[PDB]
């Protein structure tokens, strides 16, 4: 198959475990569940890794423990050990420009100021990796953005985000076999 590694973004520690900026982590903890994988700390990859058993080829799951703006250090290390190209990687992140429970998909392109995406583009040497974008909404002024992502959504949007990841979990066969148009048409409904 295609896409060899799936990455979830977040900050480490329990003081960040419930914040919006950890939405990627929330997806991965459930994607691991779908594939019966478990997490082990790999120091050499700077994070927690999991092997996902698939008939067409194993898929690696990674949550970096680098802090967000150093996320690329973990991604580049994993792709280094197992010889994985940028276009064979999917990264799951929070997306302000769409509201809670919306979900959108693209390959490469702009990052919308995300500090994790920034470092991953910096360390892989290109923007050309796949992104699963999870809506978390946005405040009124973007001078407020940093404080917004570092806080709990809670209640309604947490439920809408769980629905978001549930609906994202059904598109993964087409994502991994590589059917961009198919998964993109399923997700944008
Ligand atoms: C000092 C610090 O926390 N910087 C930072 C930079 C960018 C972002 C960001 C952009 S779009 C999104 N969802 N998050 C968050 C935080």
């Amino acid at each position: 198959n295609t896409i060899k590694m799936v990455v979830g973004l977040g900050n480490p520690g329990k003081e960040y475990e419930q914040t919006r900026h950890n939405a990627g982590f929330w997806f991965l903890d459930e994607l691991a569940w779908k594939w019966k994988a478990s997490f082990k700390e790999e120091k050499k990859f700077f994070g927690e890794v999991a092997r996902a058993a698939l008939p067409d080829g194993d898929v690696w799951l990674l949550k970096p423990a680098t802090f967000m703006n150093r996320s690329g250090q973990a991604v580049a290390a994993l792709a280094q050990f197992y010889k994985i190209k940028p276009e064979e990687i999917l990264v799951v992140h929070d997306e302000l420009d769409i509201p809670c429970g919306r979900i959108k998909f693209k390959l490469g392109g702009g990052n919308g100021g995300h500090n994790g995406l920034k470092d991953i583009q910096a360390k892989l040497g290109t923007a050309d990796y796949y992104r699963l974008r999870l809506g978390i909404g946005h405040p009124g002024d973007r001078n407020l953005v940093v404080g917004y992502v570092l806080n709990k959504p809670s209640a309604e949007h947490r439920r809408q985000i769980d629905d978001a990841v549930a609906k994202s979990l059904q598109a993964v066969p087409d994502i991994i076999s590589g059917k961009w148009e198919e998964a993109t048409r399923f997700l944008h409904s």
